[PDB]
């Protein structure tokens, strides 16, 4: 079933789910650069006019584009044996919303095909997401730690700008689940740290999105 694979240059991603109990459903095409982090990513929804702010599928809409310092990522190492990973994201903001992601990739080549479940609750009903008053999302560094040969635990703190200028708080918590061992040169240099910016233009039915990252042994 798993075949070994490239280091990617292209990917789509099928992301769809609900948030507060209402299905979203959105597919598209994207592309980057494996070599320095960059990701571009095109989506369209398939069920008309979002019901929130787009901004919500940001940071979650690939991080085998990721290299590290002196090599692959752990994630570009297993896309390119083809072992791969999974992944489950949980996201807690401070107004007790909550968001959970699974995704599960296919790989061909230098291509990766992404498909990512999402079940978002308790947004209230004037609050910044179901508002659309979401404009924009901070930097933001991550903490990749490995507790086990399989398993990588990233976490970071996550901020949005609204429209008003006010900043809407969550924290994160993202396990890695990995089919085989990681190489342990990667345990060794614990922890990593990722900075990574992003950019979303969007309407109510389609969206570009722009990732930048960068590892660090820091
Ligand atoms: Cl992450």
């Amino acid at each position: 079933e798993d075949n070994m694979a490239s280091l990617p240059a292209t990917h789509e991603l099928h992301i769809f789910g609900s948030i507060n109990g209402v299905d979203f459903d959105m597919v598209g095409q994207g592309t980057g650069n494996p070599n320095d982090g960059y990701e571009e990513l095109n989506l369209k929804s398939t069920k008309g006019d979002l019901q929130f702010s787009p901004w919500i599928l940001v940071p979650h809409i690939f991080h085998q584009y990721l290299p590290y310092p002196d090599g692959m990522s752990p994630f570009q190492a297993a896309m390119v044996d083809g072992s791969g990973y999974q992944v489950h994201r949980t996201m807690q903001f401070e107004d007790g919303a909550s968001l959970t992601v699974n995704y599960r990739y296919t790989y061909e080549g230098s291509h990766i095909k992404g498909e990512a479940q999402v079940k978002g609750t308790g947004f209230p009903a004037d609050g910044p997401v179901m508002t659309n008053s979401l404009t924009a999302a901070d930097w933001c560094r991550s903490k990749k730690t490995y507790p086990n040969d399989k398993t990588i635990i990233s976490t970071f703190k996550w901020s949005y700008t609204t429209g008003n200028g006010k900043r809407y708080r969550s924290t994160a918590r993202t396990t890695y689940t990995f089919a085989k061992p990681m190489a342990a040169n990667y345990l060794k240099n614990q922890p990593m740290y990722v900075f990574r910016k992003t950019e979303l233009k969007h309407s109510k039915t389609e969206l570009n999105f722009k990732e930048w990252q960068k590892a660090f042994t820091d």
